[PDB]
């Protein structure tokens, strides 16, 4: 799809079989989704945004589909605001800036 | 033009007498630049993302120069870690998402 940006652009992801609102951030590096629960190991981690840092359980390989478009990578889970989408799944599924 | 996401959408911005480098950030609702003193009226804001809240001036139709194209209006100004050219002004270059 073309996204324009007068809304901020939420979009339907589904991981684990559910469906889930996020945003596609492409300011952040990171996808960062809220409290959930995933299967299989993770790693301790800290990220920093712009009030500080923050502690971050780090799933690797996870697969999430994005309006439709399929992605398999890292996924950070802690207490970010608000589900983003950053840009090491938004490189898997072509998203450009375009102006 | 397109840019894609493999590293930071980083660009030139001119406000003013300074020339900085900002992301185009879909996931920032508002423009939000490190430490500056600009001219004129401003109001205090705090805003929230990864980490928690920062405080902020808002100043009110800007003109800023993003990639030799035009757009004015609100720019948060505080110590933020980055800074950001969010969708209030990413519309008004004509900025979209695409995949
Ligand atoms: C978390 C988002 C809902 C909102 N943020 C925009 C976001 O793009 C920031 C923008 C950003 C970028 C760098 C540093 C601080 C903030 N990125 C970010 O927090 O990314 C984190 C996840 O990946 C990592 O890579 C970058 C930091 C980590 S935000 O910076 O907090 C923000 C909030 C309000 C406005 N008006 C402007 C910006």
């Amino acid at each position: 799809p073309q996204i324009t940006l007068w809304k901020r652009p939420l979009v339907t992801i589904r991981i684990g079989g559910q469906l889930k609102e996020a945003l596609l951030d492409t300011g952040a590096d990171d996808t960062v989704l809220e409290e959930m629960n995933l299967p299989g190991r993770w790693k301790p981690k800290m990220i920093g945004g712009i009030g500080g840092f923050i502690k971050v359980r780090q799933y690797d390989q996870i697969p999430i589909e994005i309006c439709g478009h399929k992605a398999i990578g890292t996924v950070l889970v802690g207490p970010t605001p608000t589900n983003v989408i950053g840009r090491n799944l938004l490189t898997q599924i072509g998203c450009t800036l375009n102006f």
